[PDB]
């Protein structure tokens, strides 16, 4: 079956050229709303929710884990290191390095995180302890953004990270405290105004972690407090067919209009 809503979004999508990923999580009713909900997208800088959650998990049995100092070297410097080139010859905690990841997307700190976890690999295992068979992290910053059509390296489905993102941010993949932790972190994101947050009623309230990649990908993962209602998790991942293609938030904002109208 199609709906008004899955209409809308693939009016959405031919007009952009790309191709568009939505998943929503209405919590009121736990009903869901999927346009390509299975098929993978380059997750970029949205798998640093998944970094720090796994790092938050692990502080669950070690109370000064994220108190933890974690040397910041010239060669550790990648592409987008808007914190950690403050603290180059220094150190910064693991909460700083989740903090710095998820609220300016700082490269540098996301690398520190996947170390802390062992590799790519680790963050890979700690969505599996938390019941997703989806994602997959396979490299580093910066190349976990290379985006490559049909490259299943780095992605996953939008049904999946919505499900994911609703139980760390509001079930209980995580401790009551860091999912606290969590939620204090993404809303206080500094990226996300023009994404999904830019198609939502100006009342509502959301915590968002922004992604962006070569092939123009363009992504957002949220959760939301419309006004007067239970939460609700989206997900908008976007992605076009040329490599050097522009950023589209506009769409990933169309998208979130659409929802939220359909509601
Ligand atoms: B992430 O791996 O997508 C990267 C981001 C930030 C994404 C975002 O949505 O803010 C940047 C920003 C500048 C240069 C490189 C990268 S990778």
């Amino acid at each position: 079956q199609t709906s008004a809503v899955q209409q809308k979004l693939a009016a959405l999508e031919k007009s952009s050229g790309g191709r568009l990923g939505v998943a929503l999580i209405d919590t009121a009713d736990n009903t869901q709303v999927l346009y390509r909900g299975d098929e993978r997208f380059p997750m970029c800088s949205t798998s640093k929710v998944m970094a720090a959650a796994a790092v938050l998990k692990q502080s669950e049995t070690q109370k000064q884990l994220l108190n933890q100092p974690v040397e910041i070297k010239p060669a550790d410097l990648v592409n987008y290191n808007p914190i950690a080139e403050k603290h180059v010859n220094g150190t910064m905690t693991l909460a700083e390095l989740s903090a710095a990841a998820l609220q300016y997307s700082d490269n540098t700190a996301m690398n520190k995180l996947i170390a802390q976890l062992g590799g790519p690999g680790g963050v890979t295992a700690f969505a599996r302890a938390i019941g997703d068979e989806t994602f997959r992290l396979d490299r580093t910053e910066p190349t976990l953004n290379t985006a490559i059509p049909g490259d299943p390296r780095d992605t996953t489905t939008p049904r999946a990270m919505a499900q994911t993102l609703r139980q760390l941010t509001l079930g209980h993949a995580l401790g009551e405290t860091q999912r606290a932790q969590l939620v204090t972190w993404l809303k206080g994101n500094t990226t996300g105004a023009a994404s999904i947050r830019a198609g939502l009623p100006t009342s509502w309230t959301a915590g968002d972690k922004t992604g962006s990649g070569d092939y123009g990908t363009t992504n957002d993962i949220a959760v939301i407090w419309p006004q007067g209602r239970a939460p609700l998790v989206l997900v908008t991942y976007f992605t076009q067919p040329q490599q050097n293609a522009e950023s589209r938030r506009d769409v990933l904002a169309s998208a979130a209009r659409i929802i939220a109208e359909g509601l």
